[PDB]
RNA sequence: GGGAUCUGUCACCCCAUUGAUCGCCAGUGGCUGAUCUGGCUGGCUAGGCGGGUCCC
């Protein structure tokens, strides 16, 4: 089953160890 | 050479587009391409590399 639709939201907030 | 702490950089996941902004072509239309905020009191007792300091 295919699915179309994304939240299109950022996934990077840490940007650090 | 190892371990611990700190910093920088890089790669992802979840919730809120049903919230917000930009560009192009035509009147209703079409297009992820890019950007924004909040939760790090969600995950480093998930990963890699460099530098400084301490200890051996």
């Amino acid at each position: 089953g295919i699915s179309y639709g994304r939240k299109k939201r950022k996934h990077r907030r840490r940007a650090h160890q």
